[PDB]
């Protein structure tokens, strides 16, 4: 029986853990926090994310408990500029609560054997993974899937592009108070774009009938749009529509700006040692990809593992089949976060939804655009 050694509990880690447990992998996955959980507040699942789900059985417990806008609306000034639907292309909005929960159920209900206060600060292309303790283990294959930073990847050594981001956004998760937003369409996602008197964006995106997702982004050297606690007064100035949920996302004594890097690796593989997720391509968040491709192609990498040829050549054939997607969107992704390019409206077009009409069951692209 192959034995498989996870680094990383996060989106990618799990799907990775259970796509090979269910292939008959006996296998162990190591999170360095003492207890599983996600960050992030919400987070946007497509067609291509979707299918991993159902194909990790997983996409029942997903489903409900989430939620699916009207329609993705974006507004510039107020003034609404575009309503795309996708051509019937799926999509869902979700807490990252939620979503991890699943993940985390199907896992032990796999026997999958996570361990929590599990760092991995090394990896051996031979096949052995060490832990921040000197443990050393031995596995047919180790996944790095311990998001930027990686201390897997970083113990093997690959050419990298990295980029970081100087703005970033405080995303936060509070009550939907629908009725107190009044007349409106408050089920749809809304992306609220502004550049006078200031640049403030708000991605306003429902959850589900409870729950509603924010994410606040204002330039990093605004002192006052960066803060947090959010500084109440600026935020309800420019978006005084949504009062009721700031005054609500002004009380959370959590919250936090964050900023992102991107990453760009030479390759994802090295003997017995396999990278996915941000350790391997980080990427901007405009598309909404970035969970996406970390989940297809670790779901892709269990399917690759199934040919019958050693680890090794399964490795450099699974990144040779699946990489072309996420660098295409990677690189789109970089270019409409770059120039502000959904601040236009209308710009999911067929090559921005690329990556999500990807099935990676089938491993085809439906729902043409
Ligand atoms: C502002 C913003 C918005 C985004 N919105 C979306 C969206 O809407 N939809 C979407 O699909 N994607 C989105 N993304 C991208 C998405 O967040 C990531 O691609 C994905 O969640 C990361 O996958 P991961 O599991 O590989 O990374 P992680 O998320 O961090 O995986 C690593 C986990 O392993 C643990 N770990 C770290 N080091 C070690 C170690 N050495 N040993 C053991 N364990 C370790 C950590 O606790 C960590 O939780 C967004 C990103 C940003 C910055």
């Amino acid at each position: 029986t192959r034995r498989a050694e996870v680094a990383g509990g996060g989106f990618a880690g799990l799907t990775a853990a259970i796509a090979l447990k269910q292939n008959g992998w006996d296998v162990r996955l190591h999170e360095k926090s003492s207890e599983l959980r996600a960050f992030g507040a919400g987070i946007y699942l497509w067609h291509n994310g979707l299918r991993v789900l159902e194909g990790l059985g997983a996409l029942d417990d997903v489903l409900q408990g989430s939620h699916t806008p009207p329609t993705y609306e974006t507004w510039m000034h107020n003034k609404s500029v575009s309503k795309e639907t996708f051509n019937g292309l799926p999509w869902r909005i979700m807490t990252r609560s939620h979503l991890h929960d699943a993940l985390v159920n199907r896992a032990r209900a796999l026997g999958v054997d996570i361990s929590v206060n599990s760092e991995a600060v090394a990896a051996d292309p031979v096949g052995r993974l060490t832990l921040q303790t000197g443990e050393v283990l031995e596995a047919d294959l180790i996944v790095g899937a311990d998001g930027v930073g990686s201390k897997v990847r970083d113990s093997i050594g690959f050419k990298q592009d990295r980029w970081v981001s100087k703005d970033g956004l405080i995303r936060l998760i509070v009550p939907r108070m629908k009725k107190e937003l009044g007349h409106g369409e408050w089920d749809n996602t809304i992306d609220m774009w502004n550049f006078w008197p200031r640049v403030q964006r708000i991605l306003y995106s429902p959850c589900n009938e409870n729950e509603l997702y924010l994410g606040l982004m204002a330039p990093a050297a605004d002192p006052r749009g960066s803060s947090v606690p959010i500084d109440l007064e600026v935020w309800v100035e420019m978006f005084p529509f949504l009062e009721p949920c700031l005054i609500e996302a002004a009380k959370l004594k959590t919250a936090r700006y964050d900023k992102y890097e991107t990453t760009k690796l030479d390759s994802w593989t090295r003997g017995k040692v396999a990278l996915v997720g941000d350790a391997a391509h980080a990427m901007c968040p405009a598309l909404a990809q970035g969970a996406g491709c970390a989940m297809v192609n670790a779901f892709s990498l269990s399917q690759d593992l199934e040919e019958g040829s050693s680890v090794e050549d399964a490795l450099v054939a699974w990144e040779t089949r699946i990489r072309p997607i996420t660098d295409r969107c990677q690189a789109l992704s970089g270019d409409y976060a770059a120039n502000r390019s959904l601040s236009k409206g209308n710009m999911f077009t067929p090559a921005a939804l690329e990556a999500a009409r990807y099935d990676p069951l089938r491993r085809v692209y439906s729902w043409p655009q």
